[PDB]
């Protein structure tokens, strides 16, 4: 067949379509994957047929699908779909635009050439989201406010179109066009950041221009006025304009005066909030539904100048002498900005540009150019050394970090970055069966082996030893060879005697501890693990205890000062399916027998509706302040992110704003739960300062995602300041977006860039050995620390202390007294809108 | 499951199969690719089905498909299809022979399994070429002419076969054949090289030698007659013979003589040109047809010395002391050999071999052993230590140079190479906007990353920098960390001021300037911009204009004499779909409304199928000289090829032979267009020293191609002298051709090979910093140069330098006052009969 | 006795009886390249404070008389690189004339006094028998 | 074997080698002055040669290891450019493994005298006033 790569994904692509048109054949309301796959599916055999133009089929393809043969979100996720395909005249792009369009689609088109029977129309069984829609005041915001203003009438002389972008130095323009060159001087159009106005031949245009600002200095263009805006260089300038034949006329009385905020002001330029929203993304005050959940996120500030946006493309802001600096130290240029980025974190929900320099953010706020913009300082500053992401329209936030990793495989490391995490804490070898049941590297030549291996993996690592020993013989290897931390699990044995002896460890190495404890209670009851614990700092894996722990009651930790405690997804949050797919599960993994009274009652107690419905409530309420993966061991790893929205989702839906939320939005509860993936899972671990959260001096692993794709697929992960894995399309197609658009590896996974855009956290033990040199490691090596002092109130908006309580016969768990109820949902969000399968 | 790769792969094939099944379902008449997939899957199925022999498959085969089933080329390019399966007594290999035998095939059979309804007859829809076909003149060619011959009785007294190769020395022969030991001395048979003669035991045949050449040296064999040919050595061989019981018996009258360019001469063996074309390849005069196009390309010379070929493979020439040499110094047996190998280079159209040494084309004529063969340099000897790629009936011509690249995903990067690219040059950093908008990798910082990143991969790099500056400061600074050029995009700002420094720059670092004008024409008309340029060399992209530029003339830089134009894929050639898909695909990427008059307006102006119709023309009259990619920003990466050979059979059909082209073949055309793709990029980025041409003394990037698939599909993709990608099949297969064959990556791409056998190209900055040590890579460094005295007349037959006028309201182009009209085409080759989908 | 000699004034070669002749100066006399306290190469001053930083040499050999087979001259000598990146007048455009852009003395430029020193090529001896490591740090 | 040589003259066996041979290449050897034209005039003293250079003494040599050392790959973990093999066959041997040194008598020592016999014999052997291999060489 001699099949290149993209025929290969043409196949594939075809394929999904296919599944799209059985499932469609059958009566199935289809999602945005499959309507997607359909689409593009059949805009290539109508290709192959070769009887339809490139026109043509923009147009059948609005005939396809229509609103009653997809879900509800569908016609508002799907804007438009691409694909290219073998026409007769060779390789062609093809863009369907608003494709649900009709009410019912011509489904014998939807079917062709799948030789599937075409339903009835009846077969489609029928107020939901607008995943990721945009809330605004009705309500105009002026641009450029405090400026120097004049309108002029600018004659076009040339025989071309001649188009100004709104921050060129009006000045500088082509000389074709004729205006008063001396008003122009300084000033620059005053239109929205990005558009333009353009100039048939022969026409004349009143325009209203502004004063630039800043250090006020004119670089670039023709050369005309170059230099800082002042009398003696005005006259150079003009003398320039007549030297050299530039278009000028005095307009003696063209209208001058100021930008204000005033909606009377004849210099002002409003724009409405819907617009600016559309164009910038949104600013203050306004929200944005995270998905299809029904939380709201609020702006609470934005650092932009209303005008002075950074948008980068043809006739835009990020040009040289413009919004591009051409006046500041080559050194101190960013060398990555991501421009108008909706930042969604623990410390807060803001729209700012973020600057990016060595790997590391460098600053956030008002990114641009000192020369014509006020508020740009010198750390953010877009220079002709800079790359751009435009963040517009998209939400940023930390890549998300799962600590209860088990490196069972390579391939869920994949899946883990693809969903946007980028540190993965815990332990394995690979599919040992130690590792598929603890989150354990045992011995130092596989710890070795185990940061060889991950070293050029665009993610962070963080690699913990078996802390289930008696002694601290073994702990001091393991330690030195490169842990970060110890686990003690009862399949290895978490007997009072080991963790106690584990922890005097934790003490003298300042690495943390991570415990399964004892289920069977065979050595003692949870408080009496608990008092092993000697007040010391513990973090708890599964608190909740379907992932394992003291039956019935480990969730009792919750409300232990020194325990940092964490949940793993499976149980997150408690659904109508829930429980019968844990009781299986739990049978399953230990080869249990429904027929055996004693193994069915050991199942029974501890796959627990009570203490699962009570860990959605913990969690809520912050008692529970992590949630991790327990990766291919009780765990999925692509849902640390979409389990921990989806809680939150069902915990608003079921008991509304949280006391600390405003009931305008939920930017307290977004806050306390995307901690639980961030900054949490890095306090606790010891390398806060380094990932965990948006801030400045620490490295930029950050997650591009469109809004309505929030908590589920996002647009790219960026690592140490370079994309390492992204949505890409057919790679060779004429653009980026058309067919199969997949989440793909990026160059931070080629060669050995994945190492020099990480860190690999090991004990100060092993640092000070320099295991990064004995073990030729090319990726960065930091070590661990602060974590022998910490308590649950160091746990960032989840240091709730509750007294718990867990009835020994009913299994009814109590905070301080109160009962956590809370009924299984039927449905959850970020789910069948999104997937495939 | 517990899938195995060789499962999942089959999948995939079965999977092809069946799309072939459905499209044949509706009538669809398929093509090359599809009724393998076909073919291939059914003979699997009915393995499955246990029911069939291996016997039975072979022919059951041949009735799946019949010539009105698939397109008039199929059963042309169909020779056979193979495939293995599981039987009930094992995996089995199936090989169906010349498939398309019918008129109609048994469509029953062709959909078993399938389950879908069986067309009708009549379904299927009813002159073209044989794709890759060999034209010769009615004649016959004479062997191993002026040597001196005999005519021996050779009787076998052995009890089992003796076959005898053409270049085995004769007197060396097994001991049971009886002959006149003594008239062999020094002889070999007079045969088609490679041929051999058999000898069933008691036969007794007559048959013609030749003296062997060169040197005359006589070894390996029995050892009978080691050394060189003389009286000394033929006694000493007779003693030999005669003591070691080696049948002899004189033969007194045996006719002698020479052979001589005579038909009448007995001693001679002739050979017709078609049969010595279907096992050598075609030799002088000879045409080939370049894939279904309508391009005939004929041998203008042959380093051959016909008798002589240097053919491998059981009882064939290469080999011990026959055409593999054993009396010649280690150090000098070329690495690698690439036999008979049609040569396509802008330098000629040449028959040759051609010999590798430590990565570096180290010689291009006659290869083989100096001790036998006539015409063998010192520097083409194959001996012990010399692997063999068969080129016999392929054509080889340089690894092509895409200098347009945005490196916006890796998976372009091997989409290229499995296309025929083997040089990169461009710029980005993944993709972020930036990247996704120009060829710009921005910062020092993201220069190191992506030459790391890219280190261990099998293609040249070269990294642009981002040139819109009015300031020298930055770009000293990029240009030091690895750039290798630098681009001025008008997304970064393309204004004059930009410009002369961008280019003021380039004249210190001796880099090349690549440019996207100002197609606003917001600070000048596309006059104003080439007075910027000062008269200094520069590059300009798509010089055309619909992937950017000064609108509506941009294309009238193709007339300036300090101008290398060249063009990008997606307009080439200009085809019915071209308009309105690039309509789309400019709105679409800019986010304008057809609603919005501005905006369509915007539109109109840029694309213009007056400029593209232009385009085709110069580029056939060479005023365009390089084609490119434009790799996902308006360009496809697997398509620079193809396309160009597209625009070079469009010109053909529309206006016939060039000026300069002979009326008996297109060699001419095809040396100019080639040269847009291998030699022009090279020369106008500064590193044609190393790549571009097959040349002595050139890295040995070499890409293999059947005269069938020329332009679209290459068999193997060799890398510094090492197979880097390649066609391959079932890797558990007992042979490397069974279906499912893709082009996949060899051993050139594992480990650090890739480095090894590439070059990064940066400036001669960058390498005097020393930039490959402190970025610690793997891959060779070179420093790109002579790039600032170029000028149009040093693009290789692309020197074209014509006046250009464009009429500003009708867009008409002109070339020297005269019209530059071409219709648009309804199709183009190298699509249909190729690709999936 | 202060910048070395210049154009015409000759200099005996060690204790020989050979004398060098300056050929050319490309000094401009007033602005020689001298470094020291109070002296010409300071911020400002012969130390340019308005070129890029790629640009500055990375050593400046001033005031040189310099003897090679190319002819007997006296300049400053710009180094980039480990390279010889000029052989002129260095110092300061922006308050000196004749200076090129691959000449400038800039904050990163290191000084080496050439004044009063003449100043040659490497040798190169290529008859050496590598009978012993000790003759290498003779040769040098 | 490892070519760990050395050159002796006969008047000086035993006292001063004349060259050291170290992995085929000279290590370390009598020179004179690296000036001279030719090797031998004075000062002639041990010098170090190009087998002590870079990283030349590495190639040319082993350090040994445990074999538990070597399964570690330390030579690998430490970055030594020297090879490394590991020792063994050390477990089983005894007195007669030691070549031409296999004698094994039964000592005894007078506890008061401090009397040594072997076998029985008394082990008497008179102080040397003086030895070879000494005044005839040594400058001190
Ligand atoms: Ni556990
Ligand atoms: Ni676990
Ligand atoms: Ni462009
Ligand atoms: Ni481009």
């Amino acid at each position: 067949m001699k099949l290149s790569p993209r025929e290969v994904e043409k196949l594939g692509l075809h394929n999904a379509g296919y599944l799209a048109q059985k499932r469609l054949a059958r009566g199935v309301r289809l999602n945005y994957t499959e309507a997607v796959a359909l689409i593009a599916s059949q805009i290539m055999e109508y290709a192959r047929d070769g009887e339809k133009t490139v026109a043509q089929l923009m147009c059948l393809g609005q005939h396809l699908l229509g609103r009653r043969q997809v879900l509800p979100a569908v016609p508002h996720l799907l804007n438009a779909v691409q694909v290219e395909a073998t026409f007769p005249d060779g390789t062609k792009l093809v863009t369907v635009h608003d494709p649900i369009s009709r009410e019912n689609g011509e489904l014998q088109e939807a079917l062709f050439g799948s030789l599937l029977p075409v339903p009835s129309l009846d077969k489609f069984a029928e107020d939901n989201r607008i995943p990721g829609e945009i809330l605004c005041e009705d309500e105009c915001l002026t641009l450029n406010i405090g400026r120097k203003a004049v309108i002029l009438k600018v004659t076009s002389k040339g025989d071309r179109p001649i188009q100004v972008g709104s921050h060129y130095h009006f000045i500088e323009v082509n000389p074709y066009l004729t205006f008063d060159r001396r008003k122009a001087y300084g000033m620059r159009l005053n239109i929205a950041a990005g558009t333009a106005v353009r100039f048939e031949p022969g026409d004349c245009k009143s325009v209203t221009l502004v004063s630039i600002e800043g250090n006020k200095v004119i670089r670039g263009g023709n050369a005309i006025a170059d230099g800082p805006v002042n009398e003696t260089n005005l006259e150079a300038a003009m003398h320039a304009v007549r030297s050299k034949g530039f278009g000028h006329e005095e307009e003696k009385d063209a209208s001058e005066g100021f930008t204000k905020e005033d909606p009377n002001c004849p210099f002002n330029t409003f724009i409405h909030r819907k617009e600016y929203a559309n164009k910038y993304g949104p600013t203050t005050g306004d929200k944005i539904r995270l998905g299809d959940t029904n939380l709201l996120a609020e702006i609470e500030k934005d650092y932009a100048l209303y005008g002075d946006e950074c948008v980068f493309g043809g006739g835009k802001v990020i040009r040289d002498g413009m919004g591009q600096s051409c006046g500041h130290p080559p050194a101190i240029s960013l060398d990555t900005v991501i421009t108008n980025a909706v930042i969604i974190d623990y410390t807060g929900i803001i729209k700012a540009d973020i600057g990016i320099k060595d790997g590391l953010i460098a600053s956030i706020g008002k990114a641009g150019n000192p020369d014509i913009m006020n508020g740009v300082f010198s750390n953010m500053i877009i220079g002709a050394n800079t790359e751009v992401i435009a963040g517009e329209g998209l939400i940023v936030t930390a890549g998300a970090i799962d600590c209860h990793v088990h490196y069972i495989c390579p391939q869920l490391v994949y899946e883990a970055i693809s969903s946007g995490i980028t540190t993965l804490v815990g332990g394995g070898t690979g599919p040992a069966a130690g590792t598929r049941a603890t989150t354990c590297t045992p011995s130092p030549t596989q710890m070795r082996l185990m940061l060889q291996s991950t070293d050029d993996l665009p993610l962070n690592f963080g690699f913990t030893g078996k802390g289930s020993s008696s002694k601290p013989d073994e702990l001091h290897e393991i330690i030195k060879a490169g842990a970060m931390g110890l686990k003690l699990h009862e399949d290895w044995g978490s007997t009072p005697a080991a963790i106690d002896n584990c922890l005097t460890i934790a003490e003298h190495h300042d690495i943390q501890i991570n415990i399964h404890t004892d289920t069977l209670n065979e050595a003692g009851f949870v408080e009496h693990s608990i008092a092993a614990f000697k007040g010391r700092t513990i973090h708890t894996y599964h608190s909740e205890g379907a992932g394992g722990g003291h039956a019935p009651d480990i969730i009792k930790v919750c409300g232990i000062k020194n325990v940092l405690p964490s949940s793993t997804n499976p149980t997150r949050p408690l659904t109508s399916n829930t429980i019968d797919e844990h009781l299986d599960m739990l049978m399953v993994c230990h080869h249990l027998d429904r027929e055996i009274p004693e193994d069915l009652a050991f199942a029974h107690s501890r796959i627990r509706k009570k203490t699962i419905a009570a860990e959605d409530v913990l969690n809520d309420i912050g008692a529970i302040s992590i949630i991790s993966s327990d990766s291919q061991a009780m765990g999925r790893v692509g849902e640390v992110i979409s389990r921990t929205w989806q809680t939150a989702d069902k915990m608003k839906a079921q008991t509304g704003p949280l006391k600390c939320d405003s009931s305008d939005n939920d930017n307290f509860r977004i806050r306390r739960y995307i901690a639980k993936y961030t900054i949490n899972p890095a306090i606790a671990n010891g390398f806060s300062q380094y990932v965990g959260s948006v801030e400045v001096g620490k490295l930029a692993d950050l997650v591009m995602w469109k809004p309505s794709f929030f908590g589920t697929k996002p647009e790219m992960v960026i690592k140490g300041g370079m994309v390492a894995w992204a949505d890409i399309g057919d790679p060779n197609a004429s653009i980026p977006t058309p067919e199969p658009v997949k989440m793909r590896p990026m160059y931070g996974t080629l060669g050995k860039a994945g190492g020099a855009l990480s860190i690999a956290f090991v004990s100060k033990a092993a640092l000070d050995q320099r295991v990064n040199v004995l073990y030729g490691l090319n990726k960065r090596v930091e070590a661990v620390s602060n974590v022998r002092k910490l308590t649950k109130l160091d746990m960032k908006l989840n240091d709730a202390l509750p007294e718990i309580t867990v009835d020994p016969e009913s299994y009814t768990v109590k905070a301080d007294g109160k009962l956590l109820c809370v009924s299984e949902a039927t449905t959850v969000p970020l789910s069948r809108n999104y997937f495939l399968f």
